[PDB]
Order: C-alpha cells, then sequence, then structure tokens
C-alpha cells in the first residue's frame, strides 16, 4: 500500500515540474527563440560566415536552421524579421553544384527559393540565406549572416 | 509480481530532474529575468515603441510588464536599474483619457506614479514608463523604451 | 494491482518531460553558456568591476566562474573567446596577499597562471582574469571585465 502512496507522491512532484517548466519555456524563448512543432530555432543575435556559424551550432549540440516545411520557414522568418538580418540556412551545393543538401547529404524536402533562385551568381554561391521576406537565395558562403541554430 | 522495480527508477529520475531543473532556472533568469511570486519578468535588452514592444510580448505568450504590487514593482525595478533604461508597462489610457487600464480593460489595482503623474503632457501621453527609481510616468507611446514582458 | 498503468503512465510523463527539458537546455546554453560536468557557465554578455560582478552572480543564486580543472577552464575559455573579452574569476588574494582562495576561503585546487603571474602588479592586483587564450592573470579588482557566473 505504501507503493500506491509512493506513486501519489511522484504525481505531485511531476505536476509541479510540468507546470513550472511550461512557464519557463515561454520565458526562455523570449526574444531570441521560436518553437514550431517539435523543433526550436534560436538565434545568437550576431552574424558570422557560414563555416563559423555552422561550427557554433554543431558545437552547441544542434545545427544551422534547416526549415523542412512552410510552418518551420515562417517560424524562422519571425526571428530574421525581428533581428532584421538575413540568416544562413544549413544547406549547400558545395559537393555537387546545383544539388542542395542538408548537412547529412539528404536532398531537400522543402524549399522557398525567391524567383530565379538558386542562380549560383558569379559562379560561386553555394550557401543559402533567408531574407526578411522569408524567401531563399543561394549566396556566397564567405558572407556574414545572422546565426540561427535549430535544436 | 509487485516488482515495483519501476517505481524505483521513476523516483531517481524525478529527483535528478528537480535538481537539474532548479539549476536551469537560475541559468535562465541570469541576467535578464526576475522571479516574484508566480510571475516572471524578462527584458529583451533593447528598446522599442509601445505597439512593437506589446506585440513582442503577446507573440511570446506573455504581455508587457504589469506590476500589481509593491513587490512586483520592486522586482521589475531591478531589471530597469540593471539595463539603466526606463521600460514600458502594459497599461494605457488610450480608450478613455485620464483612466489607465490593463490590457484586459480592468482598472489599476496598484500604482506607483511619480509626483504629478500622470499628466498627459502635451496632451499626448497614453502609455506608461517606469524609471530606474521605480516611479511611473505617462509617456508618449511612440517613444522607445526597454521591452520587459511578464510570464 | 492496477497501479501498473499509473506508474507506467508516469514513466511516459517523466520521460517526455526529460526529453523536452533536454532540448530546452541546449537552447538555453546557445550562445552564452557552456556545460561541463555538472557545472554550467553563463555570461551576462557585458563587463563590470569585480564587486559588481560578484554581487550579480551571488544574487542570481550562483557565483563568479571558478574553474577547478583543465576541462572547466577550457569550457570557460570558449565563452571568453566568443565574446573576445577577458573575464573575472571568483578567486582573490585579498585576505592574504599571494594566496588566492575561492569565496569560501578554500585554497586553489587548480590554476592556469600565464608565465610570470600572479605578480601583484602595482602592488594591488587581488582579483583574477582569464584571457582569451585561457591563461590567468591577477588584475586590479576595480577594472571592468566580462561577467560570467557558474551554476
Ligand atoms: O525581404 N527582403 O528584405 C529582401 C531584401 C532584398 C532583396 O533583394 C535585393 O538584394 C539582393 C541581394 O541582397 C539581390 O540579390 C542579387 O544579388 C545576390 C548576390 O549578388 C544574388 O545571390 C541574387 O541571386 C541576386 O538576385 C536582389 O536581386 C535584390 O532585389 C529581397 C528581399
Ligand atoms: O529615476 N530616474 O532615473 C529618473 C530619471 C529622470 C527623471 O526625470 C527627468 O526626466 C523626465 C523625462 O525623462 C522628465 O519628465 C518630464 O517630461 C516627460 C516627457 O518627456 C513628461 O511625460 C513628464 O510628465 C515631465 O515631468 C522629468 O521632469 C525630469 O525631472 C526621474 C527619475
Ligand atoms: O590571450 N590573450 O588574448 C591575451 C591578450 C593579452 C595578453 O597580454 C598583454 O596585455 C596584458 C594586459 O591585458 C599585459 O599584462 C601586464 O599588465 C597587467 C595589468 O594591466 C598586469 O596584471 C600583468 O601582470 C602585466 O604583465 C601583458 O604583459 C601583455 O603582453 C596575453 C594574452
Ligand atoms: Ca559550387
Ligand atoms: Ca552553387
Ligand atoms: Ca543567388
Ligand atoms: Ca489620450
Ligand atoms: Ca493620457
Ligand atoms: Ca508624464
Ligand atoms: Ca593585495
Ligand atoms: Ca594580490
Ligand atoms: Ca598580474
Amino acid at each position: 500500500a505504501s507503493l500506491r502512496q509512493q506513486v501519489e507522491a511522484l504525481q505531485g512532484q511531476v505536476q509541479h515540474l510540468q507546470a513550472a517548466f511550461s512557464q519557463y519555456k515561454k520565458v526562455e524563448l523570449f526574444p531570441n527563440g521560436q518553437s514550431v512543432g517539435e523543433k526550436i530555432f534560436k538565434t545568437a543575435g550576431f552574424v558570422k560566415p557560414f563555416t563559423e556559424a555552422q561550427l557554433l551550432c554543431t558545437q552547441a549540440g544542434g545545427q544551422l536552421a534547416s526549415p523542412r516545411s512552410a510552418a518551420e520557414n515562417a517560424a524562422l522568418q519571425q526571428l530574421v524579421v525581428a533581428k532584421n538580418e538575413a540568416a544562413f540556412l544549413s544547406m549547400t551545393d558545395s559537393k555537387t553544384e546545383g544539388k542542395f543538401t542538408y548537412p547529412t547529404g539528404e536532398s531537400l524536402v522543402y524549399s522557398n527559393w525567391a524567383p530565379g533562385e538558386p542562380n549560383d551568381d558569379g559562379g560561386s554561391e553555394d550557401c543559402v540565406e533567408i531574407f526578411t521576406n522569408g524567401k531563399w537565395n543561394d549566396r556566397a558562403c564567405g558572407e556574414k549572416r545572422l546565426v540561427v541554430c535549430e535544436f
């Protein structure tokens, strides 16, 4: 019978954690995070070249923003808009020009290219930036763009 | 057979979670948050006009700072003093001049107006700012003040 | 008896809570925090004199960064390098010149002094700063350095 009461104790401890944490989730994401589905985008608030931004995300236990649906892209757009700085996405066509892939090598399952993009301008645009309007444009990886990671 | 080996593992998990969560809360509130009662104030660290600041909070699942007691005002004041930037509160008298209300329309249940305030200076101050001294002053909503939301 | 579905139900709750907490924790640390062992470092992103920095950390429920091993020092270094600003540690030799101690009074169990340090330059360097290279240097407590607390 002590076990039933033992379960009764846990239930109360779990309810408290659930309630307290739900409040902190909101506090934490304000103002540099955006939750969408089971994914969370978090911006560093500063700009870095692709290779550097990529390293920051992976070392933090995540990866560069990789919107895989319209919902995710719009969520990401909210941050870019708020910071008013275009950001880098994780995908590139550095291995096979014309073929963009996620850091894993998988082909894109979603894309929101601005009209005429990607266009490998100047013959050297292998990274992707997302504008404040939410559209994508392949851009030189050496450029500095807002760092946004997904977790 | 009444193994209860499950209750054991659960107890350990919850205990660790309580410790980990408590540590996490401290980390989150440092340095832009303040916990008072069941409420949590958090500043974005930058300034914005009222409408913009108000949107940021509501979109984040909260609302602009709304101190309803001396204790809450004191907590909010700590943040304002830290950033050394007056911050917008949620209350306005935009609907009926000379009558300030919370975003819900309710009448103020607490106030800490500086001497002579609110004075609708220039006949156009319908928003409220809290100075570093903790006192309130009605100010033009178009001015840019520290964004502090409550959750 | 039928307590199996309850304890089994809690398993799901606690584990779902553990997964969400795990994700929000990674989000929380990017980009101003670093986890090492059971300790967490988090920078305020700005500089303050020692006394002010120490008060901020204590009032937040923690203390100034106190690397007690090469691993912890390396973790702290990442934050310093990221902000490109030397940070204050919690240790001082205010009590007895030449003898650095943690806030508790305990002698150092680890140190990473740069060559020639600590030298008590000017006859008044009782605080400690960590350079972007990870090496330590005693410096005047009245100087302003990056604020990094540990929790
Ligand atoms: O939403 N926005 O804020 C938003 C802002 C600017 C923008 O676009 C405006 O600037 C971008 C560059 O930044 C121009 O992009 C142009 O140059 C880029 C780099 O040389 C090329 O990668 C791109 O393919 C080409 O169209 C675009 O032709 C122009 O119309 C589109 C959208
Ligand atoms: O605590 N503080 O840090 C703290 C700082 C300044 C302050 O007050 C000082 O500046 C404020 C404006 O910012 C002045 O406020 C003056 O102009 C404002 C519009 O700009 C009016 O809404 C206000 O009613 C009027 O008194 C005040 O007369 C002056 O004495 C009061 C307190
Ligand atoms: O890794 N780093 O980024 C990194 C940056 C600077 C540095 O060192 C350079 O500046 C520091 C001061 O900041 C100098 O430090 C000098 O003045 C300090 C007080 O201002 C004294 O506490 C120190 O004992 C003395 O050597 C050092 O002699 C010089 O070589 C060493 C390392
Ligand atoms: Ca190419
Ligand atoms: Ca290309
Ligand atoms: Ca392009
Ligand atoms: Ca009015
Ligand atoms: Ca008014
Ligand atoms: Ca006024
Ligand atoms: Ca001394
Ligand atoms: Ca000394
Ligand atoms: Ca020195």
